[PDB]
């Protein structure tokens, strides 16, 4: 079941890839493509090399030049495409921590990484922030100031979920404070895109804090 790419605001597309788990069924994973004229930036690669190449043809068939990708945590749902993008001399970015985790697990690493808790791509198009551990030790978020989209990735949970889900790599203790760190940025959020499931509003944030503060005890 192939990549889907759908418009969700001007110059912002939601890309969704799928995995068929034999005995369970189909799960999905979300990234974004962000356009600035004919320059494209990918937030999270698709979940396979094959879906990443489709995403690459989606962009190049439209006359876009993919300038970069940024992966929001070290796991394969967000990094499967890094080797392929590296093979094509499109710059790949992660936090320094995400880069070091990939290296430790023997995985291809990005060609670029940022050291602070804050980083920007596309001359202000994408603002990246490390709010603290949550779903994973290294999860970051992306704020899109024009469209007022917050890409929360796996650090936020859609309303389809009455539970935080997998927590093996989680800091359950710290996951609520990391969200409150995002709230303190005081972003004018109109939409929140989760790593899995449906797009919602800023409400997705309080909703995740609750699944979190709940699980704390």
């Amino acid at each position: 079941k192939p990549l889907e790419v759908i418009k969700i605001e001007d110059g912002v597309y939601l890309h969704t890839s799928f995995k068929n788990i034999e005995g369970y069924g189909l799960v999905d994973s979300n990234g974004l493509v962000v356009l600035d004229n004919n320059q494209a930036y990918i937030i999270d690669t698709p979940w396979s090399e094959e879906d990443t190449k489709l995403l690459l043809s989606w962009a190049t068939d439209r006359g876009y030049q993919v300038m970069a990708s940024i992966s929001t945590h070290s796991h394969e749902d967000r990094t499967a495409g890094i080797k392929l993008l590296n093979s094509k001399s499109i710059p790949t970015y992660t936090s320094e921590l995400t880069k070091k985790l990939l290296a430790r697990e023997g995985k291809p690493v990005p060609t670029h990484y940022f050291k602070d808790d804050e980083f920007t791509l596309g001359n202000g198009l994408i603002e990246l922030y490390y709010p603290g551990a949550g779903h994973t030790e290294d999860n970051i978020v992306a704020w899109l100031p024009k469209s007022k989209i917050l890409f929360g990735g796996c650090l936020v949970r859609s309303h389809e979920w009455e539970g935080l889900g997998y927590v093996g790599d989680a800091s359950i203790s710290s996951w609520a404070d990391s969200i409150k760190n995002i709230v303190s940025k005081k972003y004018p959020i109109q939409m929140v895109v989760p790593g899995h499931g449906k797009v919602g509003s800023s409400d997705i944030l309080d909703h995740t804090i609750d699944l979190a503060e709940s699980a704390s005890n």
